[PDB]
C-alpha cells in the first residue's frame, strides 16, 4: 500500500433562497467523489461567500483531501487574524464537507467514524409560540400530539408589541424578514414578571413529564437572570437559554448561585474560547454551539470532551437559518457523543428540503441521521438555481427609551 | 529482648460463593498464628485473585508479618502502577490480615490497637426498598421495630420498571444477580419528582427521631443533585448518598452551594485522591470508603483523620458484598475512630454467616465486634469449599434513549 | 441501506513472553474481521487477562463492533468500581481492537479516521544511559549518529550501586527483571548534585541542536524538583519527566513556580483524573499517558484535547513494555494529533518483532505507521505460543535508612 | 471472652532537676502495670504540674486505661477552654503514659503499634556551635567523626555578644540558665550578611554528603528570610528552621515564592491548628512539632498523616527539654511513621540518663527506640528525689533600640 492523496480539484459556492438564504459549499476530489458543506450566515451571509470564494478556495485547490485536521489548523491559524463568525462558518463548511468525503470513502455515515452510535435516535425540541399564554399553549398541546417530548415556549409580553421566538410561523420560527432590520421595543421588567406565568400555565395545562425549555433572548442582566431562573424553579425547565450577553463569561456566575433552573448558551459562539471559563466553572448545563458557526465537526467534537469534564451537555442551536446539510452533519455529531442533551429542531420549508434531499427524518421525538455514506446529504444545483439569493435581516431590539439593545 | 520477626510463611486465596461471591486472603505465620482479609470486588472477583495469587503472594512469602505499614508501602509503591479498585482491594486483604496477626499476638480485639472503644457501640442503617411509595415505608415499619436507628429509603420510580434498590430482597438489597448484566432503563425527570414525595410520606408516617438516609446512586448532575437536596429538606434526611459521579471533585461545589441536606459519597473510592478535594472544600458530611475498596485499615484511619480536620465523618459502605471478615474489621475501625458517623449493615445470608463465624453481633440498632483477639472472624476452608464462585455481574444503567448510563 | 451490524463473534486473550511478557486481545467479527490490542500492565500482567477473560469479554460477544464509544462507556462505567489500571488497560485493549476493525472496514490506515495526517512523521527519543557520565555521552552519540534528534540522558548517581535508566541494555531498558523484584537504594541528595553535571557535560559534548531530556522517576519532592529544574536551565532540557509522585497535583505549583524547564509526566495515568489539574493549570508541557494505560485511543484523544486548550503537548510513553500493538496504535495516535509533542521509542526484541508482525517503520529520527489497513499490526499466534509467560516485576527502591521509597 | 476494663488507680506527678527540670506523670492500673509520660515545658514546668496534679488526674483516677482515644478527646474537648502549650503538654503525658501501658500489655515495643518499622533506625542531627565560624566548623568536624550524618551549624554573630545555639555547651545546647531570663541583643542585618558565609565556609570545609541545617530561631520576617534562603541555596542546605514567627501562617507563602532552600517550623506548635494552613499550601518540608508538645502519639501521628498529603516530612525538635520518656516516645513514632525526615539529638546528662533508664542507643547517625515492651523506658523515683527542682527561664531578647523581639 502506498499513502493516498485524493486531491481536492474543485470547489464551488452556491448560494439559494428556497424561502431563505442558504450558503453552501461543494468539494470535488480527483475521482468524483463529492463533499457539501453550510456556510449560511443569517444575516450577514455574503461576506462568508466572499471569505470562501475570495480567499479560503483558492488554498484549497489540489490540497489532499484526507487531511481534515491539517485543513483546518492550516485555516485557523493561518487566516491570521484569528476566528470570528464568518471565519468559523467558512471554516466550518470546509470541514463538514472533507468528513462528508471521508465517510464516503469509507462507505459509512459519518457517525460510524465519530465513536458510533451512543444512542437509538436524537431526542428533539420543537417551538410553540403565541401571542398570549393561551394561544402558546394551545401550539404546546399540538407539538405534544406530534411526539416532541421537549417543547420550547415562547409567549408575547402583554404591553409590547413583539417578543422573540413570537410569530405567523407555527411549526418553525423565520426572524430574518427585513429588507431592512425590523425594530423592535423591549421592557425587562414587564417580562420577568411575565415568564414565569407561562410556565405556571403551561405545568398546569401539559404535565410534568414534558420537557419545558425557554430562551431569554440575551434580555436580562445577571441578577435578574437569577430571579428568573428562582422564578421559575417551581416548574422545572429542561433549560433557560441565553439568558444574559455572554462576552463576559463570569456574568454567568451570580446567575448560578441565585437559582438551580439549569442554564443553556451559546448559539452565537464560533470556538472554544467564547465558553472555556463557562464550562471550566461549571456555570452552564447545555452548550449550544454548533457545527455551522463553531468550526464544524472537528472543532465541535473537541468542544463537546471539554464539555465532557464539566458535567455540560450538548445542546446544538437548530433554527431554519441552518440548512439540512447543517442538520445532517449535527445529527451524526448527536448520535455519536455521549454527553449528548437535545437537539432543537425547527423544520424547514418543502422547497429548502428538496434542494437539500437527505436520509435523516423525523420519528417520536427524535430525528435520526439516516445510514447513508457520508453527511447522507446533497444540495440540487440546478433546483437551487431557482431561487435567487434575496437580501434579509434579522431584527434589532431597543429600550422603552430608545438605546440600542439586544434582540 | 530482640527485635521478633514473625515471618510469613504461606498466604492463600480463597474463593466461595455461599449465596454470592466472596473472596478471602489467609496468611499463616512461623508459629501458626493466622490472619484472614477480605479482597471481594463484587462483579470483577477474579482480578483481585489473580493480582493477589500470581503477583503479590510471592513477593509476601518471607516477609515479616510485624512491619504492617511497610509491607502497606512496598504494594503501593512497588506495583508502579498505583492504585486503582484491583490493587487496593488487594492491598485491603494484606493490611487486613497483618492487623488481625497483630492484634492476636496482642491478645486483644483490633480495636484496642487502634485507639481502644470510643463508643458503646456503632450505629447502623439498614434498607427499606418497595416497588412503590407504601411499600417502602412498611418496610421502614419492620426496621424500626427492629430497633434500627437509621434507615435508608428507596423506592420505585412510577413509570421506570426499576430503579436502584428496590429489589425482592427485604433484609437486604442483592444487585450482581446476572450470568451477564442487567440492563435498566432511567429517568431524571420522573425521579427528581417523586424521590420528595417518598420523604414527605415517611417523615408523616415514621416521625421524626429516625434518621433517614436516602443513596441517589449517581444518576443526577450537580444542578439537579442542588434541586433535589433542596426539596428534601424539610424531611431532614441523615445523608444524601452518591448524587453525582464524583471524578470531578469540584463537581460537589454547586450541591454545597444550593442545599445543605448533608452529603454522602465514596463507597467506590479507592484511596484518598478520590475524595481529597470533597473533604478539604467541607463538600460533604460522610465520607463511605471502605476498609475493604480503600486499602485496608491502615489507609482508611489515615483519611479519617485527614477527615476529621474539616468536620467529616466516616460513614462507611456495608452492603452485602463486603464479606463478614470486612464487617469484622469495619467495627473495630467504627468503634474506636472519634469522628464516626454512620454504618450501613445489610444482612448476609445464613450460610455465609457459617462460612465466616464472626464475633460481632446486632442489637438494638448498633453493631459491636466482640472482644475476640484479632478480627473476631476466621474462614472456614472446608464449609468454603462446598460453595464454588459462580459468576455474577452488577446491572447496568441507559438512559430511555440508549445512552450509556450510571447504574 | 441499513443499519448494518458487525457483531463480535469471539474474543480472545493470548499471553506470550518473546524477550518479555505481552498481553493480548484478539476480537473476531462476524463476516471473519480482526482487531488485535494490547492489554500489556507491567508486572501486573494476569491481574489484566483475568479482567478480561472472566469479566469483560462474556460482556464483549454478540455486540455491535461499530459501537466504539459505547462499548468504551460500558466497561467505564459498567464496572462499578471506576477506572484504575488494571481496568483501564484492559478497556485499552479492547478500545485498539475496535479502532483496527473499523479502519480495516473503512479501508484505511487508522491515522485517516482520527482526523488525518499532521505531519510527514512522529519525532521520537531513545535512551541513552551509562554508569558514569562519559558512558552516557558515549551512548549518546550512538543515538545521534543513528538520526535521532531527541535523546534521554540517564546516569549512575556516583555513590549508589544503581539509578533507573541505567543497565547492560543499550537499545532499551528492560526492568522487569526479577523471579522477585530487585531491591534499589536512593539518595535524593547524591543526585540532585550529580545531575546538572551530566547535562553540563552532555551539551559540551553533543551541542546545542538535539534536544535532550531526563527522567526523574518520582524521586524528588516538589521543592527539591523546582532546584533541579533551576540547575538544569543552562542547558535547555526538552523536558524533564515525573519529577515528583504526582498523586497530589499541586505538587507541581512549586516545581513551575521555580523553574522554566519544561516538564512531563504522566506514563502511570489511567485516565483524564490523573491530569486534569495538572492540565487546567499549565503545571507540565508534556502528558506522558499513553493508549496502552489511559483506555485507549477513545480516551487519549478525549485528553489530548483537553491539553490542547492549555498549550500541553504529546509525549506519550514508550517503553518495551508496550507491545508493538500499542505501539501501531500510538502511531496512528500520534500523526494525526495537532498538539503532538513527541514518541519515545525503546526497541522491541527482533523475537517480538515476529511475534507481532507491523507496518510502523523508523527513519531519521522518526517513527511512521505506515499505511496498511487497520493499525497496521497482528499477533502470529502460533509463533506467540512458542513463548509461554514467565513470571517478572517491576525494580522497588528505598531509602538509605530503609524508608520504602518510589523506583 | 469479655471486654477488660484495666482501671487506672493512681497518678502522680514527679519533679526532678538532675541537670535541667523535668516534669514526669506515672500511670498505675490495677494489675500493678505502669507507664509514664514526660510533661516538661521548659520554663513554665510547674504551671503543667499543677494543671496536671490539681485539675487533670482526679478526673483520670478509675477511667479505663485501655480508652486512649477517648481520654484524650475527654481532656482535649472537656477542658473547655481548648488547647494551648500547658493543656496539650499535660495531656501529651497522659498519652505517653497510657500508650506505654498499651504496649507493655501487648507485650510489644511501641512502634509495633503505631505500623511497625519502617526503617533501620533513626537518622539524627546533632548542634555545632562555636563563637566564629572557625570554631563551629570545628565543632561540625567532631560531629562528622562521631558518624553524624546531619548537623546543624550556629554561629555567633560578629558585632553581637550572643546569638542563639552558641554557648559553651557542645554536644548540646542548654539555654534556660537564668534565675531570671538572660536578656540578649540583635541585629537582623549583621546576622544576613553573616549566615551565608558561615555555610559557605562550611561546605568547602566539611564536603557535599553531609547533612547541613541552620536555626534562625524566629528572628526575621517573611521577605528576609525568603533572601536568606536565596543566598543559602549553593550549600544546599538539609532544612531553614523556623524562619519567621508563624502565627501568621500565611506570612511563609512569601519565603516559599523567593526559595528552593527546603523550610522546616514548628517545635513550639501544640496542634494541628497551628500548621493547618502550611501543610495545606506546602509552605514547608518538615514539621517539628512533637509529641511533648503537640498533645502526644495520638495527635502527633494524625498531624503526620495529614503532613504526609502534602509531601511534609516528620523533623521533631529535641532539645534537652525534652526528657528521655520523650525521646523513647519520639523514636517509636520515628522508627514507624512513613513520611520520617529527621530527629534532634541533644545529648542529656550524665545524670538525667540514670534518672530515667532507657533501652534507646545512638550508633552511626541514628538512635533506634529498642525492643523492650512499651516505651522503653522508666523513672527511678528515689534517685529522681535526690535532685530538686530549680527554677530557670529561657533567655529573651531585644531589638539594638531596646524592643521587645523573639528569642
Ligand atoms: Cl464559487
Ligand atoms: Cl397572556
Ligand atoms: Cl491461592
Ligand atoms: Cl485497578
Ligand atoms: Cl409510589
Ligand atoms: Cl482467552
Ligand atoms: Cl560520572
Ligand atoms: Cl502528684
Ligand atoms: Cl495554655
Ligand atoms: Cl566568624
Ligand atoms: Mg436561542
Ligand atoms: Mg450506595
Ligand atoms: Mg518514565
Ligand atoms: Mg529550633
Amino acid at each position: 500500500y502506498f499513502q493516498s492523496m485524493l486531491k481536492i480539484i474543485d470547489a464551488k459556492v452556491i448560494v439559494t433562497c428556497p424561502g431563505r438564504n442558504f450558503v453552501t459549499l461543494k468539494i470535488t476530489t480527483s475521482d468524483g467523489v463529492t463533499g457539501v458543506g453550510d456556510a449560511t450566515l443569517n444575516g450577514r451571509e455574503l461576506a462568508v461567500v466572499s471569505y470562501l470564494r475570495d480567499h479560503m478556495i483558492p488554498c484549497l485547490i489540489g490540497r489532499d483531501a484526507h487531511r481534515i485536521e491539517d485543513v483546518w489548523q492550516f485555516f485557523y491559524r493561518g487566516s491570521y487574524w484569528r476566528g470570528g463568525p464568518v471565519a468559523m462558518t467558512a471554516l466550518a463548511a470546509v470541514d463538514m464537507a472533507l468528513w462528508d468525503i471521508k465517510a464516503k470513502l469509507a462507505g459509512m455515515p459519518l457517525y460510524q467514524l465519530l465513536g458510533g452510535a451512543c444512542r437509538e435516535g436524537v431526542m428533539v425540541y420543537g417551538h410553540a409560540n403565541g401571542e398570549t399564554i393561551e394561544d402558546t399553549i394551545a401550539e404546546a398541546r399540538k407539538y405534544q400530539a406530534l411526539g416532541y417530548k421537549a417543547i420550547r415556549l415562547q409567549s408575547g409580553v402583554p404591553g409590547l408589541p413583539s417578543t422573540y421566538g413570537v410569530s405567523g410561523d407555527k411549526m418553525f420560527y423565520e426572524p430574518a424578514d427585513g429588507n431592512l432590520p425590523t425594530e423592535n421595543v423591549w421592557s425587562t421588567s414587564k417580562y420577568l414578571k411575565h415568564a414565569p406565568k407561562l410556565f405556571e400555565a403551561a405545568r398546569e395545562a401539559l404535565g410534568d413529564d414534558v420537557h419545558l425549555l425557554h430562551d431569554v433572548h440575551h434580555r436580562l442582566t445577571p441578577i435578574e437572570a437569577g430571579r428568573l431562573g428562582k422564578d421559575l424553579e417551581p416548574y422545572r425547565l429542561f433549560w433557560l437559554e441565553d439568558a444574559v450577553p455572554a462576552e463576559n463569561q463570569a456574568g454567568f456566575r451570580l446567575i448560578r448561585q441565585h437559582t438551580t433552573t439549569p442554564l443553556a448558551v451559546g448559539e452565537i459562539f464560533s470556538h472554544v474560547w467564547d465558553c472555556k471559563q463557562l464550562i471550566e466553572e461549571q456555570l452552564i448545563d447545555y452548550l449550544r454551539a454548533t457545527v455551522l458557526h463553531a468550526g464544524g465537526i472537528t472543532n465541535l467534537r473537541k468542544i463537546a470532551a471539554f464539555a465532557d469534564l464539566h458535567h455540560v451537555r450538548t445542546g446544538c442551536h437548530g433554527a431554519t437559518d441552518l440548512s439540512p446539510i447543517t442538520m445532517a452533519a449535527a445529527l451524526h455529531f448527536d448520535l455519536s457523543v455521549s454527553n449528548f442533551g437535545l437537539q432543537e429542531y425547527m423544520r424547514h420549508t418543502p422547497e429548502t428540503d428538496a434542494v437539500f434531499p437527505h436520509a435523516y427524518s423525523y420519528k417520536d421525538g427524535m430525528l435520526h441521521p439516516g445510514e447513508a455514506p457520508g453527511l447522507g446529504v446533497d444540495i440540487d444545483e440546478a433546483l437551487a438555481g431557482q431561487y435567487p439569493y434575496k437580501r434579509a435581516y434579522l431584527p434589532v431590539n431597543r429600550l422603552e427609551d430608545g438605546t440600542m439593545y439586544n434582540w
